[PDB]
């Protein structure tokens, strides 16, 4: 339990602060991005995993992997591969996949 969560501490403190976090670490506006809320249906991001780990919301370490695999998930399905944002969202989704197997 606090081997779990103290290392979803460590991780999220390094995404928040990798240079390719940026399209991540506030929700999506969807009065800014056209299609954004009739395409994603369960949307995520790090400031929203941060504010539910603060305040305990995690019970395992697994949850707190579904949310980062969500960002990533939803980055894919509304981004292009060759966009920006879609270029990011692979960097930190490796990033995330290699600092997680580095736990467990
Ligand atoms: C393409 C829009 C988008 C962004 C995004 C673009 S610019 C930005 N910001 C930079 C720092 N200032 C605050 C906001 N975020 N992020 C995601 C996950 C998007 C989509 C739809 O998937
Ligand atoms: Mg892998």
């Amino acid at each position: 339990m606090h081997s779990d969560l103290t290392f979803c501490e460590i991780i999220l403190m390094e995404m928040e602060s990798h240079d390719a976090a940026w399209p991540f670490l506030e929700p999506v506006n969807p009065r800014l991005v056209s299609g954004y809320r009739r395409i994603i249906k369960n949307p995520m991001d790090f400031s929203t995993m941060r504010h539910r780990l603060s305040r305990g919301g995690y019970t395992s370490s697994e949850e707190f992997a579904a949310d980062a695999l969500l960002v990533f998930d939803n980055c894919q399905t509304f981004n292009e591969d060759d966009s920006e944002v879609g270029k990011a969202g692979h960097i930190m989704r490796r990033f995330f996949e290699s600092r997680w197997e580095e736990f467990y």
